[PDB]
This record gives structure tokens, sequence and C-alpha cells, in this order.
């Protein structure tokens, strides 16, 4: 299960432990679909969130660094990222579509903004390559690369922390770019925990876009 | 997978996400080579790179006396749901130490008498408790007369890194004996589900003294 | 500042870092600003509380000294975003101190035996259990074993260091009628100290963010 | 009140502190049912706790720092999850013309086919062209959160950081170390220096008994 985002990003489901019944078992402390769903909706509406900590996901995420800096602020989660200190860094950058500037009345066409973003990326990356080849250590050379460079990370997160993430990122105050990643997270979450996700939306979800 | 502990306790594995390779994929950042993979497990553990191990997660169902659970729930990087005394009527189950538990200390009465003395008050406390329940005292007030050796039950979800920390501290002769026994059972399950992390852990990172002595 | 709770319990404030302005200072870094103004700083607090920006309140930290029955400590220490150090029954000979509810503890429940009888029966097992504990000790039973006969209403003591965001989560859950009465009492006194040290943050919390019921009814 | 300048334009500034060495003694002492004693006993205890890896008592010493750092430093630093951060937002403010230019001497030990000064120059040029593109996009009405994506990782950011002594010592183990990138090591040197000033006994004990790095 993989969902492409932005121009070259994605979120893939790597692994999941448990399902809706995992929260049910924990809440009951032990080990009829209408009784179990009812308990899920009961916990969600009253803010009993701890039973949801026993459903856990691991995602593999390709995201621009500026999205990843916002993402990694969520501290109740586990991350492992590619090191730019050690990997020769890929020619992969997020270039916004022209549609990204809809509703903004701009001096220069959205199409020239795009072009201006990609030119800097191109000159930054080429300066970076000039630096490597002359023997500047990678850890120094990449400091000239722009914030739209793509990075990759594994994110392991339980469903409670995943719901707090969606409260803050599946919402129109979050930067658009991370909203799109948040939508994808929600979709995988829905697939894997339909009852939890459905109760989340009804009783506890604080954002707007979902 | 279920292991009896003490007189009435147990450690039961409810669930696991991942195995040794889940730490490897996370260190490499790759979704999709035994010798090499094992070599890396060893490498991360040798050089203190412990984050990749946070991507293996266990859920245990644990039954233990409250004095043991209070030591255990002090480990905060973990998720707990415990049987509520406020809401459920509590079962006549109490940890009563073996005389084998005190043999090793010089006492002035036979350990048989320690067993009978402990059993005695458990019995009187529990009766007072039931009398209070029956007479209409809410359970959450009636249970405060119950002694610390009352058995409780919890689901614990914990990643392998935090589990290793748990083992450093609880799988060790400095820890109270009762919880050591629970740690041995946690270790055994860990060893079974992640043999490469476990051996690498014992070789490089483990700070305690029992798991190097006592098999599994 | 020391507030007495229950018959022998207390919440004492050991230390505080920062005050309301700590949070303003922290929030202002986002907009390339420092401290700005004595009344613009208060409004920024309301604003943060109103829109759910909780991170700046992490920069206010308290250390409390708390004496409380184990059954209360057990519920309290469930709050994982905090630091605790507790009196150890493995290494210390525990004192004769136990929470004996007063007869008024049973207001609103029909009982079968009078409330002072309930109080009496609680005292009785407490005195039995503690005698045994002492008999066990005298006999050479190590403390870590002897104490397992002691009841849940035994008082214990702990340091708790906890930031204002986490302490607001604690008030959400514990200064509320769904939480057990005894810990409610403790959450009131915690509320009183938060309020004395962080009055702006505290007023804003009650008005915009607080989910419990009792602090809107019960002064301070 | 303390302030230490790091790199060409960065700093570490102590904003506030809660407690001191005795804060840990006090918290530790509660366990044995004791309190503060003489200077000899209390110093001895701090050393004892550090030797045996009893680190919970150090959680009761707290620091607030105000740090100015290039994003590539702050991105590593922010991986330390047991801490609180508030940072300058590229979403909401006009970012300043401030970037870390490595000095010529940063390249000591590497044979370069371009004199270190020209490296320095090349980094300045690219940074300048980026910042000009950023300003031009802002002036033309491109939203700040978008225009800034062209800015490089050597751009200076600002943050407040609140962190307890235990998590501070973990940060020192990992960043006060030659395996860590030079730039973060420098910030770590600043952090350690202030830690030392405010909690001398703890710091000495940490250095002698628990500190895992090589540069302190
Ligand atoms: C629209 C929006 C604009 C924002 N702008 C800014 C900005 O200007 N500056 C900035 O620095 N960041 C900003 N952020 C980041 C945001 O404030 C948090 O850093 C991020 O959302 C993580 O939230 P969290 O702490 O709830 O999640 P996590 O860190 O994953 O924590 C999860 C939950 O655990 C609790 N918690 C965890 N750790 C602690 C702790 N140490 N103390 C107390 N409670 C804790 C909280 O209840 C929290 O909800 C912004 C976020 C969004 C969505
Ligand atoms: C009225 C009420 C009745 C309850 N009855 C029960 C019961 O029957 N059984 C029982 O076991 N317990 C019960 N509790 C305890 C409850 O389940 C919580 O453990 C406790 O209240 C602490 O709440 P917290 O997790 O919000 O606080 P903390 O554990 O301090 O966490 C605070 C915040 O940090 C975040 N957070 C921290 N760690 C994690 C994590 N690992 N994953 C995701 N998010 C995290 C959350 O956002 C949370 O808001 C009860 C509590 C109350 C108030
Ligand atoms: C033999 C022994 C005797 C002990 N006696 C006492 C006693 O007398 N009194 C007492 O109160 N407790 C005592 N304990 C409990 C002990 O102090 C620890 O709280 C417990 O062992 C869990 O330790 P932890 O913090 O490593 O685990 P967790 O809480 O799971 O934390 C795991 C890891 O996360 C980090 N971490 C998590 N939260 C924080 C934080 N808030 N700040 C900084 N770093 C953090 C640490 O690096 C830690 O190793 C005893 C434990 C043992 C094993
Ligand atoms: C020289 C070096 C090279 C590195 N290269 C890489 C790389 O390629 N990729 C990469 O992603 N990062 C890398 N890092 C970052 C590293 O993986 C950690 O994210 C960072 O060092 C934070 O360490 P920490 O998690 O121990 O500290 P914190 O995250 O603050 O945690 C402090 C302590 O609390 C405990 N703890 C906190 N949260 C949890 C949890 N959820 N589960 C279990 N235990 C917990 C641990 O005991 C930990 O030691 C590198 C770091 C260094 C120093
Ligand atoms: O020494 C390092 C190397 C990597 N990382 C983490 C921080 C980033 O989130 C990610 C990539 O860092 P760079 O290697 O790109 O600096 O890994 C560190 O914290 N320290
Ligand atoms: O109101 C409550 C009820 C329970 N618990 C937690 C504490 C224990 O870990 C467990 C059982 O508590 P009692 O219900 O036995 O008090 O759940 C609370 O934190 N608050
Ligand atoms: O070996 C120990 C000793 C103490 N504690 C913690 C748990 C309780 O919060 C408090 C009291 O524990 P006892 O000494 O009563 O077991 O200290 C432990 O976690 N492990
Ligand atoms: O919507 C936001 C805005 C900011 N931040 C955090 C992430 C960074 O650590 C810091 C600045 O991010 P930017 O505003 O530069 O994205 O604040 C977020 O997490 N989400």
């Amino acid at each position: 299960m993989k969902i492409d985002i932005l121009d070259k990003g994605f979120v893939e489901l790597v692994d999941v432990m448990g399902n809706d019944l995992s929260a049910v078992r924990a809440a009951r402390v032990s080990f009829d679909e209408e009784r179990d769903r009812h308990l899920i909706e009961y916990l969600m509406k009253h803010g009993h969130e701890t039973p949801f900590e026993h459903i856990v996901f691991t995602f593999h995420v390709k995201a621009p660094i500026f999205v990843a800096r916002q993402w990694f602020r969520h501290r109740i989660a586990s991350y492992n990222e590619l090191s730019g200190r050690y990997s020769k860094l890929s020619y992969e950058f997020y270039i916004p579509s022209p549609e990204r500037l809809e509703g903004y009345k701009t001096t220069i066409p959205p199409e020239r903004v795009t072009e201006k973003i990609s030119e800097i990326v191109d000159k930054a990356y080429r300066t970076y390559l000039e630096l490597i080849e002359s023997g500047v250590p990678r850890e120094v050379a990449r400091i000239v690369l722009p914030l739209n460079l793509y990075t990759r990370a594994f994110a392991t997160v339980n469903a409670r922390s995943l719901m707090n993430f969606l409260n803050l990122r599946a919402d129109s105050h979050a930067q658009w770019e991370i909203q799109q990643y948040a939508l994808a997270i929600a979709r995988i979450f829905k697939e894997k925990c339909p009852w939890t996700f459905e109760a989340f939306l009804k009783y506890a979800y604080k954002g707007d876009i979902l």
C-alpha cells in the first residue's frame, strides 16, 4: 500500500501491529461486532485514548525536508532517516505545480515561480556537485542544498499519536504540502482500522479537511 | 506463548510487529542477506545506534502483584492498560511467597510461619473488603484495605529498545526478585521473536548480571 | 507553599522555573519577536490557549513534593510525561501512616452499616496489617517482602517535576468528577499552586482549554 | 544569563534554570526517606548515582536555552525527542539574510583542488542567489511558506529548548563526540560549558563516570 504525494513523494505502509480489536482487547484487558464497535465509539467520545496506543504502524515516507522538519516535531513516534552526511544526495527536489498558487494574485505568473524554484535547485545542486568533486566532504557540501530536497524516513507511530498528528496536519492551518501527506496517512489508517477511524471522525477529530 | 511466574502470575504475548529485519530495514531506510543483516544488528548494538530497534514492537498481557506492577509502570516509554479497581470487583488472588523465597535469610521463625502469617492477613483484608462491598461501600473506597500483593493485570505495548532498557534494569540481581522473574519471561519471549537483536544485546549492550548466567 | 490533603497528605511546591512570560517568550520566537508588552503578553497567552498552541507552555516547569496514599500515587504516576522519585519500600522501613477516610467520605451512598463502622473496619485491618509487617521485619524478613502485606492506603512520598502543558493534561483528567474523589483533592491543590505561580496561563486554561468540570465551580 | 557564540553567527544562550546539583540529591534522598546532609555526603551521592546509572534524579534539573543555528544543525538537534522546542517559523516570518559560511579552516585535512577560500566563496554565491530568489518571490506575492523552499540548509534558525539534565547528558554523549558533525560538536561544547557552570558536581561526575564521548 503506497500513495504518491506531491511530485516525487509517497507514503507506503511498511507494517502494522493489530487492528480495531487490539484497542478493544486492551480496554477490556483480555487475551459480537456491534458490542466491539460500540466500545470503540464509547472510548473515542469520552477521550479514553490509551487503548489506541496498542495499534501501531510503520510508514516509509519520501518527503521534502521542509515537510519532514514539521513532521519530526511529533515526538511520540520513532524515526530513522537517510543521512545526507553519508549518502551522495539524489537529484530529487519538490517543484510546486502552478496550481499551488491559486487564489494568490502574483506579479509573476505561477509558471515563472515554478521555473524560478527549479533554476535555484539546479544551481544549488550543481554547486553541491562542484564541491564534492573538488574533495569538500559531503557533510559540508550539502549545506548549500535547498529545503525542498527529498529525504526518506521510516516512521513508527501508534494510533493515538497518529490521531494527534491528523488533528494538527489534516487541517487547513497546516502547510498544504504536509496536509497531503496527512491525507494519505488517514487513508492508510482508514483501511487498517475502519471502526477506529470512523469513530475518530465523529467524536474526536479536531481538523477540517477530512 | 505464555509463561507462568510466581504462584499466580504470567507473561503472555499478545502481539508482535516485526522481527530482527525490521530494525535492519529501518537503519537502512529500505522497504524490500543473513550474514550482512546480522552483522549490522551487531554493529548498531556495538556502537550504541539504538533507534532502529524502536521499530520492533511487542504487546504483552501481564498478570502480577501490585508491588511488582508499581515498579514496572515506572517505565514510561510504553503503553499500559490495567484492570480498574474502581470499576471491577476484585478477585481473591494474592501473591503468597514460597518458604523457598526466605530460605537464604536468617529468620527467627520457620518460613512456613511467614507464609501462614502473610496468608492470614490477606485472608482478613479480603474479607473486610467483601463485607464493605456487600454493605454498599463503593468498590473504589472498599479496596484501599487490600494489601500490595493483590494481583493485577495489564496489557503492555513496548518497543524493543525500551524493552532492552527494561531488561537492563529488571533482569538484574539488584532488582527485587519477583520482578526479576517477570524480566526473565520477557527476555525469553524477546529471544524467541528477535534472536539476533537478543544475542547482540547480550554481547554488547546488556548492563545487568542474570541474562548472561541463566539460559534464555 | 504546602497544602494539606486528606488526613495526612500534602502537596508542597519545591521549585518552579519560569512564569507566564516564559510562554510568551517561547511563542514569540515563531514571529521573530521577543517580549513585547505587559498587556500584549497577556493577550498572547489567551490567544495561544484559545487556538490550542500548547508547546509554549512546556517552558514552565514545577517540582512538587507530594505525600499520598499508594492507590493515589498509582493513578498519578500513570502520567508518563513527568519525572518522579518515590520513597522506596524496598530500602526504607515504612512509617505507620494510612489514609482513613472520614465518615463524610460516604455522602450519597446508602450503606448497611453506619459510616463510622466503615471507618472502624478500615482502621482495624490497617492496624492488623501493620503489626504483621512489623512482626515480619523483627523476624528477619527483608523489607521488600514484609511490606507486601501493607494496604493500598499506606502513604508514600514522591518528587514530581512536570511542565505546565502536562500539568494541564493532569488537571483535565484529575480535576474532574470522573476521577476518584481522593485524587480530585490532590488535583485542586495542584490547581491552586499553578494558579498562584501562573495566573494568566491558568485563567486562560479555565476559559478556553480545560475539559474537566470542578475547577469552573470550585474556587481556585 | 549566559551567552556563547558558535560558528560565524550562531549562539547558545542560557535563558533560565531550575534547580542545581542539590536538586538531584534531594530527589534521590526521598528513596531512603532522607534529605539534604553535609557537603561530603551529598557530593558522594551524586557520584554514586552517576556510577550506577541511577539517572532519574537528574531529571529534576531543568534548563531553558535560546539557540541560533543553521537548519542542518537544528534538524539533527531536534531529533532529541525528550525536550521541548519552539522555533522561528519560515511559514510566518520574513527570514533574515543570515547563513553559515564555513571558514577556510573548516576544510583542514582535506586535499581540495580549489583553495579553501574559493570553497567559502562558492558557498557565499549560491546562498546569495538563493536568498535573492526568495526575496523576489516574496515581493511578487508568493506566500512565505512556499518562497522559502529555495533557501539552503545553512540558513540560521532560532529556537528555545527546554531540557532536563538527564536528557542533556544523553545529548552530550551523542553530540559531544568526534563521530558527530563538527558544527554540532561546537554547539554541544557550548551546552556542556553552561551545564558545567550550573551543575558542577553533576558535570564532573558525568565526565568521570558516565560520559561516553571523546571531546569533553
Ligand atoms: C498549523 C501549525 C503551526 C505551528 N507553528 C509552530 C511554530 O511557529 N513554532 C514551533 O516551534 N512549532 C510550531 N508547530 C509545531 C507544533 O507546535 C508541534 O511542534 C507539533 O505539532 C507537535 O505537536 P505535539 O507536541 O502535540 O506532538 P508530539 O510532540 O508527538 O506529542 C504528542 C502529545 O504528547 C504530549 N507531549 C509530548 N511531549 C511533551 C512534553 N515534553 N511536554 C508536555 N507534553 C508533551 C502532548 O499532549 C502532545 O499532544 C506548528 C504546528 C502546526 C500544526
Ligand atoms: C477518569 C479516568 C478513569 C481512568 N480509568 C482507567 C482504567 O480503567 N485503566 C487504566 O489502565 N487506566 C485508566 N485511567 C488512566 C488513563 O488511561 C491514563 O493512563 C492516565 O489518565 C494518563 O493520561 P495521559 O496518557 O493523557 O497522560 P500521560 O501518560 O502523561 O500522557 C500525556 C499526553 O502525552 C501523550 N502521550 C504520552 N505518551 C504517549 C504514547 N506512548 N502514545 C501516544 N500518546 C502519548 C498524549 O497526548 C497525552 O495527552 C483513567 C484516567 C482517568 C482520568
Ligand atoms: C534496582 C532499581 C531500584 C530503583 N529504586 C527507585 C526508588 O527508590 N525510587 C524511585 O522513584 N524509583 C526507583 N527505581 C525506578 C527507576 O528510578 C526508573 O524510573 C525505572 O527503572 C525506569 O527507568 P527509565 O527512566 O530508564 O525508564 P523509562 O521511563 O521507560 O525511560 C526509558 C528511557 O527514556 C529516557 N527518558 C524517558 N523519559 C525521560 C524524561 N522525562 N527525562 C529524561 N529522560 C527520559 C531515558 O533515557 C530512559 O533510559 C528503581 C529501579 C531499579 C531498576
Ligand atoms: C553521530 C551520529 C550519526 C547519526 N546518523 C543517523 C541516520 O542516519 N538517521 C537517523 O535517523 N538518525 C541518525 N542520528 C540521530 C539518532 O538516530 C537519534 O535520533 C538522535 O541521536 C537522538 O537520540 P535519542 O533518541 O537517544 O535521544 P532522544 O530521542 O531525546 O531520547 C533520549 C532517550 O530516551 C529514550 N527514548 C525516547 N523516545 C523513545 C522511544 N520512542 N522509544 C524508545 N526509547 C526512547 C532513549 O533511551 C533515548 O536514549 C545520528 C546521530 C548521531 C549522534
Ligand atoms: O550525525 C547525524 C546524521 C544524521 N542525523 C539525523 C538528523 C536528520 O533528521 C537525518 C539526516 O541528517 P544528515 O545526515 O542529512 O545531517 O538523520 C543526525 O541527527 N545526526
Ligand atoms: O481513575 C483511575 C482509575 C484507574 N487508573 C489507572 C491506575 C492503575 O494503573 C490502574 C488501576 O487503577 P485503580 O482503578 O485500581 O485505582 O488504572 C487511573 O489512573 N485512574
Ligand atoms: O527496585 C525498585 C524500587 C522502587 N521502584 C519505584 C516504584 C515506586 O514508584 C517506588 C516505590 O517502590 P518500592 O520500593 O515500594 O518497591 O519506587 C522501582 O521501580 N524499582
Ligand atoms: O506549520 C508548522 C509550522 C512550524 N512548525 C515547526 C517545524 C519547525 O521546527 C519550525 C519552523 O517550521 P517552518 O515554519 O519553517 O515550516 O516550527 C511546524 O511543525 N508546523
